[PDB]
């Protein structure tokens, strides 16, 4: 797998998803608790994001080859996992706040978010 | 000369990845508190402009994924794009200052690598 691209795409999706939620909340006037929960999620993203910055440089440094150590690979995989839990909590938050009411889950929102990243 | 939310996200993401790339290099080579603080001024600039342009992520969606903007909205975005392009050149300057690149050939190879991570 391409380690750096993978983590970057996941962080970018999650940041764009937070921007989306923030905007929906401003336009609809969400509860104080709702804006707190979103803020808590953004902080969880910034924390995990820094844990992987090493790979953004590391990958470039070793001739753009994806030749990582066992320990490095595992830490990237564990970060990828935390990021996927964040995605889950984002979608759950979207649904809880009234986003995607008359929509088949968050399918359209998700497709729109994916479009912004590629 | 933009296309809405996609342009802004792609610009903010490149800037955020370049900062990640700078913090990444500094960890390996070792950095001072002063060396780290100038990277942090850049990160704070990206976070400032990002929050002023975030409304457009939900707004473009709320109108059939069409970049359809009001007068205030369009002017506000024209401003934000100018600041973002300034931060981009500041980061390039930073790449040379910290010794990550020597000349225009090095800054291009790093940007090409950052584009590749984002696209």
């Amino acid at each position: 797998f391409n380690g750096a691209q993978t983590v970057i795409q996941k962080i970018s999706w999650l940041r764009t998803a937070i921007a989306f939620l923030k905007g929906y909340m401003e336009t609809t006037g969400a509860t104080k608790k709702e804006l707190e929960q979103v803020e808590k999620l953004k902080e969880r993203v910034d924390e995990i994001a820094t844990a992987v910055n090493w790979d953004v440089y590391a990958q470039y440094a070793r001739g753009d080859f994806n030749l990582l150590s066992d320990d490095e690979y595992k830490e990237i995989q564990k970060a990828l996992l935390v990021l996927e839990d964040i995605k889950e909590q984002i979608i759950v938050e979207m649904l809880r706040v009234g986003l995607a009411q008359g929509q088949m889950g968050t399918l359209k929102i998700s497709d729109y978010l994916d479009s912004l990243d590629s």
